């Protein structure tokens, strides 16, 4: 019926993100990504707490999906017999059947495809919606993702200067709900099920135990850093499925930055925090200036210090002393 | 004094609007509006919890009343002696005197008439403030709605395009804190007066025992879902008096979206979500292109699966298998 | 090296602002300011609450630094030994260190001269960042302030006219974490480090138990009400460092308002409500069009009435009857 070129992608885990062009002078195609969900139990913290996770692809957040405007996306989800629990999938991007969720409904040991056509630019969630309560408890368990979709020109700048990023990095942050007991010691559960009473009781005081950055708290510092040079423009996609973040990059700032996320609007210029609504994604790109340390966080210091939201990045290049200078080095009050 | 025509509107209850002109060649007018304050317990819940209940005209939101820009809108609230508080009355619209909440307080067995001038385009919320620590407790108990001041030439879209609506809806969100007692258990109070001393040590914590659309958990689902058809453009409004909200139409999109809501700004485009500021309204117009079940709902879906914030749309039409389409049914995994 | 005019200014406390000029035919010159910090006991509530403050000069918030685009900004920070904490500064203006933080590090007994250039333009946060869990704490015991970079030819509409502001006032919202006792009595503490525990606990659960402007309930209250004329256009700026608020002028509007607070950006009009996001700073222009009081608040009205969030503006002038009257005064139900 659809007559057109095929083009299969190969998904790659956060933060990095597929292979793909900005600007294209191909026509549109039909893009294929398979996923695949895992429910399995992990470790979310530094001093060990673990977590009964439901995820796209063994990962959280799910992997970032690359596509231009007027592209038909087709999404095979698979559903696998040693999972316990009926899941589906919902896209921002796509227009009708509650965004796909209607039609993609498998239980274990079932797979389904679908196909949606990218009509609207921008960064969309992606998530798992089964029904009623479930909605939110697959959600905060991990089933969340995100889609870009370019547009063909590529990015700009709303005055007809393309901005073209050297690099794309994925930022999904995920609010989590672990139960404390008595002693005030949080929770292990051996299934996903046995932890959805407790969960459940938690999540509708709205108060999250962790708001974590890739997963895990640490999870994008150390040896996981994201990596820049001094020169380089860099994308960062932002997602929150569920409760709103203010990301902020530490030593820098957004230069040019869809906080709604979607790039028929032109982007806002030159911020020090934006706002990623619950149940959206954004974008900013930032040309970095000097070298160092940044911390990426959410601007809830509390969140970002005490419950796991900070990412490191490394940036290598020439110190530039007239942007910034250590006039006086500590010292005695005279 | 003012030398103008007078016209009577017959204020309707939500999520309908009285009937109004979009763009229109009518000079400005005075237009008169009654508003009747009632204090009610009424069911908020299908598990048949109660909650003392103080409104406009009997529903939660109030109505919402439509005027133009340069309007006059003439107001009469009326506090009838079977009430027990004194309430008043403030407008985001309005030029002074605390919105109107200065003149405007009126005991039981009153009456006051307001008039101010409409000089500022947009969707405004209303509210009673009757000072003090009453000023949230009026309001969080359901005494707040919404005024919509359209330019004379209607809606466009910042590019010199006319936007016309087919129809409109008016979505009042309304956070409700509803204290238990030492079982866990919802409890009932027999007047406004003896609820305030439990609400009022609850609402200092912050967190809402249930966010509703239009006064119950499924007020607009089931027979009194919203409706359209596919090809229909419809604007949807929505307030919320004291808390904010991130409103999402499941399966679909704000083609155009003030969501500060005011119509001297360009709308957006394209958005998946959208924030409500809390004591703000703002407007999304949708053009609908496939049939079907939609819901709409603030994507903290926690608010929107377990605490009661969730509207459904039923549209009718021809499903498009090219914007969406199930290629492969569920099934077996190979 | 750098061979400038260099420039002295006396900071002064909020919500007033060091004179500075709006449009300036100067060129870049280095612009010199000294802060201290004070460690100190401080009472935040007409119930007599104190709290283990942390302050630059002395003052919540600290004081604004105004400067223009291309400036210098040549900061002294001293650590008086009185004090018993390493402290230092991060300004969201600057680029590189972590916005100075990492080159601001100094003891009780030292001091620190940073210089950073002013390449953007707006209103930004600064804030002490010393590492850790000690970078939430610092901040909400008071050590943030603003900084507002304009550019050289004032600010403007977007649409090539110039938005000269007759005065300006910086309102410093602080969310504070007090903890309290068995029975329910806030806590008093020797010295900000054993408020540390007890205060950090309570901070991940992420409810403030106070929510203040300029450092105390009332404080823009009675004497110490902002003032106006009617017809003086009013810039009023507004940072908030770790938790998102939604200013509103009752009886007012946002002529003007810079939301994200970047001037790169046009600002939008006639807004109800606005919101600064956590970790940032905005600003809204009024010119008052009517004389008596307006409050300040930010629109979560349970933080305005009941956990300190009000400020007053006293404006003197003429009535104007055609914006608003009242046309009928309290009386009897016919
Ligand atoms: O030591 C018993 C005493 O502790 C409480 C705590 O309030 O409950 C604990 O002990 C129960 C019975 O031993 C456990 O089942 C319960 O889950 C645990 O919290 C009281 O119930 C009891 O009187
Ligand atoms: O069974 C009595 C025991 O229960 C507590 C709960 O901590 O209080 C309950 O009983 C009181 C006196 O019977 C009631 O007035 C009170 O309101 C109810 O919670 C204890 O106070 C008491 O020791
Ligand atoms: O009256 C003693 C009784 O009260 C509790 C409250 O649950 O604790 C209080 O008394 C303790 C010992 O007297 C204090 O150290 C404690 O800090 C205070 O809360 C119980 O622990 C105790 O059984
Ligand atoms: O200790 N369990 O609730
Ligand atoms: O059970 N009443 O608090
Ligand atoms: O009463 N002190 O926790
Ligand atoms: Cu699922
Ligand atoms: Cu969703
Ligand atoms: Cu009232
Ligand atoms: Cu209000
Ligand atoms: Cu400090
Ligand atoms: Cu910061």
């Amino acid at each position: 019926d659809l007559k057109l070129p095929r083009q299969k992608v190969e998904l790659v885990a956060p933060p990095f993100v597929h292979a793909h062009e900005q600007a294209t002078k191909q026509g549109p195609k039909i893009v294929e990504f398979k996923l695949t969900i895992e429910e399995k139990k992990v470790v979310i913290d530094e001093k060990g707490t673990t977590f009964q996770a439901m995820t796209f692809n063994g990962s959280m957040p799910g992997p970032l999906m690359v596509v231009h405007e007027g592209d038909y996306v087709e999404t095979t989800l698979v559903n696998p017999a040693t999972n316990t629990m009926p899941h589906n999938i919902d896209f921002h991007s796509a227009t009708g059947a509650l965004g796909g969720g209607a039609l993609t409904l498998i239980n274990p040991g079932e797979q389904v495809v679908l196909r949606w056509k990218a009509t609207k630019t921008g960064v969309f969630v992606y998530h798992c919606a089964p029904g009623g309560p479930m909605i939110p408890w697959h959600v905060v368990s991990g089933m969340n993702g995100a889609v870009m979709v370019l547009p063909r020109d590529g990015l700009n700048d709303g005055k007809g200067h393309a901005l073209k990023y050297d690099k794309v990095y994925y930022v999904g942050e995920q609010d989590m709900y672990v139960p404390r007991d008595e002693k005030g010691n949080f929770k292990s559960y051996d299934s996903p099920g046995e932890a959805f009473t407790d969960t459940e009781e938690m999540m509708k005081k709205l108060i999250p135990s962790h708001v974590v950055f890739n997963g895990k708290v640490g999870a994008l510092t150390g040896k996981n850093a994201l990596t820049a040079n001094v020169g380089e423009n860099v994308l960062i996609v932002h997602s929150q499925a569920n409760r709103d973040s203010r990301p902020h990059l530490i030593g820098g700032h957004g230069d040019y930055v869809w906080e709604t996320g979607k790039f028929g609007n032109a982007p806002e210029v030159g911020l020090e925090t934006w706002f990623i609504r619950g149940g959206s994604a954004g974008a900013a790109m930032y040309k970095f200036m000097q070298p160092g340390i940044y911390a990426y966080v959410t601007h809830n210091l509390i969140e970002a210090a005490d419950l796991c939201a900070t990412a490191h990045f490394k940036v290598e290049g020439k110190w530039n002393d007239d942007l910034m200078t250590q006039v006086k080095a500590p010292a005695e009050i005279p």
